[PDB]
């Protein structure tokens, strides 16, 4: 799709991949609505686009990715404020690692509600305007490399949730697609600068690509896991 | 590990796959304790076992797996009856299945809390004891080939917590090993009689198997899956 005129949505977009992503968006013509938890980040994040004189095109909201009520009242406050939007970007994340036999139910719950659940309650939450306003869409999800490669236990909170959402973005492909919104799965390793994440999303937008990963460090891994896989069937 | 003169706590353990495995895990020695949703169901897979003289190898447990509370009364109630157990079967399962675009959130709240959230449940309530009791023991995660293989839109929960429980269950094998407890996930497609599964899952269980596929129906599929992943590394 043409981000030329677009607004986009992005969680966890006042720091990291977020930020490089809403760089890379705003150059390429869309304006910008960036979500996160800190108040700080999203004060500092917004200063650096005011220093390059585009703080108009810029608008923040204070939002837990969790909180399904908070998510219906930011799509409103989105499409109110700057429009849509048509692109969103579900990237909030946590890192609820630690020895596995120390995890707890709690570490779980949070684990997965960011991780996965944030991202569901973005499609939830925003894909009925999307579908509505009938001008198409994309939507970006942040997983990991660490969801498809093999990881250790005590990352066993992190890499569930991420593999789910993989697999997700996947599924929900043909049902966007009928409204003709497209998707897209960020797969990140070790971040590689964040402006160069930016144009790889810009590319998987304009182009409706189903897979980005930024580095290829664990392709031999991965192709390990999925011959085990296949070896596996009858 | 060895069957013989263990228990099995096998959920979702009264019918389809779960009572297939509970047959052959008892015919290879294994006491059970089958915990389903369905007190009628349990009731006939006991008579099952009862007019085959080994009612006294059987006990039931009505549980919803979603119930933390009942997970943890579960555990203690099989321990006391049955002791153990050695063998830890998650395989309860549900299927919200329908048009993505009607989805809500309480199917997918019901859709993760099952599918996913059954067998961490287990792990939580089951694996501090069978860590103690020091005589190591097996996990089953059922998963499914869905969680593998392309799926159609309306199958995108079911596929979602198919998927994280793959993960799931790779990531806490290191973990369990420290205790000499072996993981598998058992990932079916149509059910195949119940009882061939069963046997799968007692030769994953004897030789420490991580991964069982009962079909092999989606080895092209799966394939082309992989290459398009591994396609996107740079």
């Amino acid at each position: 799709m043409d981000i030329a005129g677009t607004t986009a949505f992005i969680t966890g977009g006042a720091s990291g991949i977020g930020f490089g992503i809403a760089q890379r968006l705003l150059a390429n013509g869309a304006r910008l609505v960036l979500a996160d938890i800190r108040q700080d980040h999203l004060d500092e994040a917004r200063q650096f686009f005011e220093e390059r004189q585009q703080g108009r095109n810029v608008h923040t909201i204070r939002l837990d990715v969790s909180d399904r009520a908070q998510m219906a009242e930011a799509a409103r406050e989105c499409e109110a404020v700057m429009g849509g939007p048509d692109i969103l970007i579900n990237n909030a994340g946590i890192d609820p690692s630690g020895p596995f036999k120390d995890a707890t139910y709690q570490d779980w719950d949070y684990g997965l509600a960011i991780n996965l659940m944030g991202p569901i309650n973005g499609i939830m939450a925003f894909t009925p305007g999307m579908r509505a306003r009938g001008r198409g869409g994309h939507i970006v999800n942040t997983a990991s490399l660490a969801g498809l490669t093999p990881m250790p236990s005590f990352m066993a909170i992190y890499a569930t949730a991420k593999a789910a959402v993989i697999t997700l973005t996947e599924t929900i492909r043909d049902s966007m697609a009928e409204d003709n919104i497209g998707v897209t799965v960020l797969m990140p390793g070790p971040i590689m600068e964040p402006t160069e994440v930016g144009d790889m999303i810009v590319d998987a937008i304009v182009h409706n690509k189903l897979y980005v990963s930024t580095h290829g460090n664990w392709r031999e891994t991965c192709e390990a896991r999925f011959q085990a896989l296949l070896d596996s069937m009858p």
